[PDB]
């Protein structure tokens, strides 16, 4: 028992981190097979970032201008190309530490682990959710660009995020591994609106099931509700509307605990309307939305 | 910017995990050089755990009774010995993946990363603090015994914890790597009292400094206090008494922010006396005590 915001073991991803330098800019790259992926803004100077013309900036660069170092060893760059907001540097050596991997574009509300890196060196790992507004609330300083987000299924790493930018509001934006931004963001030093964010309702419900499994039960009540009634409350409190697809994914947790999904919705409704009255749930004094139903099942069953 | 409960990259520790089986019991072991360390209760059956005589139980075991498997490969056991509550199995092969390492006994209030494992396989990593009462609030299921806690200083892994037991209250207890329990716990299936726990005051203050650095400033006030006045409040709220040693370790954060330590104490005093009034600090609705002053500096500066 016990319930923690657990990240995936980062070993498989640590073996892929490299440092990429172009001119005076250094950031992180991801070396998989004979390709190194990194944010295309590695080719910009500080003055270029105000309004960069990436195609023109890349044209002044040759393979030898991209310095890629894997710890201590230097990689020989034999090709370069831009795909959306990422650069792909073809190298002459396949990474011997390349795990089995996939590139996946995750949905908002899904979770993943981030391996924060500086100068190609891993510094820490944490679990987070892609917000409904396609930002992430990470921990990133200058030099962290190119750090990646991922999930692990047994021996396969599904890379879903590459860090690119910190918005003026302190939240983070980045791309999938084909260089497509999540959300409306562009890789330019301009003020950019992240949408209104909402709380990931299905994740809060999953976490309430994790609380019951672990013995935190005070919030359970004698009430039930309907999806329509619940969604009026979700609306008022800026929670995502719950759908039957969300109820279906909560099925295993409902089965394990014997608490019907709409009954857990009535508990959530009362917590939204009354607050926690100074109590905690799984050591939190707010409703947690960074665990998906799959995360709860994995953690509560013991998946490696 | 952004502030997260970050764990160390677990790669160096993943390479040391093995599965250890003795009879019908399987748990995790730590393979460093030519020695595998694991909880001595691997030699117990369920009926033995009520009141085990470990010396007598170990005497019925030979080297060939300990099955150690590193992923797919089998290790040959050429020696076994008990040191306090850990078993040390000498193997004929040095782990090729042994990182630079130290065994350290941490102080209560210090933090570390745990790599939760099942059957020798890493499942997840999370950061936690050793409570003032020498328990940890982890996430551990049956089969997680032998999972370790550690810190990383550049290339050196300081192992500080090995998981042994879940108390009837759902909190966790374990040993240093010489097999000495942290706290009064014994490796026996008996109800055991964990002391009264307290909040790690110096860590909450460190986290309030991390909040100011990251822009969460609402809790700053026009007041100051003294160590004596503050400790009367710390007493009332079951916080650890603050000492000049704690003030000294907060010095770098006080210097970086320009907020004198006793002024931050007055902010903490008001938060203890008034609560958060429904506001949050770094996304938390309670006072967080799982970041040491060193953790805050490392995270806020970018240490790899
Ligand atoms: C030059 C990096 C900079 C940025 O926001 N990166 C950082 C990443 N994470 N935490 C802090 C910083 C400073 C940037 C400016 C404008 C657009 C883009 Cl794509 C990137
Ligand atoms: C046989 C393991 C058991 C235990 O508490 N382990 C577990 C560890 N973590 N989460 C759950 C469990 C079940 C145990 C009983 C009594 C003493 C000792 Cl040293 C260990």
């Amino acid at each position: 028992s016990g319930f923690r915001k657990m990240a995936f073991p980062s070993g498989k991803v640590e073996g892929c981190m490299v440092q990429v330098t172009c001119g005076t800019t250094t950031l992180n790259g991801l070396w998989l097979d004979d390709v190194v992926y990194c944010p295309r803004h590695v080719i910009c100077t500080s003055e270029d970032m105000l309004n960069p013309n990436y195609e023109d900036l890349l044209i002044r660069k040759s393979n030898h201008n991209f310095l890629v170092q894997a710890g201590n060893v230097q990689l020989r760059v034999i090709g370069h190309s831009m795909q959306n907001c990422v650069l792909k540097l073809k190298v002459d050596t396949a990474n011997p530490k390349t795990p089995k991997y996939k590139f996946v574009r995750i949905q908002p509300g899904q979770t993943f682990s981030v391996l924060a890196c500086y100068n190609g060196s891993p510094s820490g790992v944490y679990q987070c959710a892609m917000r409904p507004n396609f930002t992430i609330k990470g921990s990133f300083l200058n030099g962290s660009c190119g750090s990646v987000g991922f999930n692990i299924d047994y021996d396969c790493v599904s890379f879903c995020y590459m860090h690119h930018m910190e918005l003026p509001t302190g939240v983070h934006a980045g791309t999938d591994l084909e260089g497509n931004f999540y959300g409306p963001f562009v890789d330019r030093q301009t003020a950019q609106a992240a949408g209104t964010d909402t709380t990931i309702t299905v994740n809060v419900l999953a976490w309430l099931y994790a609380a019951v499994i672990n013995g935190d039960r005070w919030f359970l009540n004698r009430f039930t509700t309907t999806l329509n009634d619940f969604n009026l409350v979700a609306m008022k409190y800026n929670y995502e509307p719950l759908t039957q697809d969300h109820v279906d994914i909560l099925g295993p947790l409902s089965a394990q605990t014997g608490i019907a999904v709409l009954d857990m919705c009535a508990s959530l409704k009362e917590l939204l309307q009354n607050g926690m009255n100074g109590r905690t749930i799984l050591g939190s004094a707010l409703l947690e939305d960074e665990f998906t139903p799959f995360d709860v099942v994995r953690q509560c069953s013991g998946v490696t």
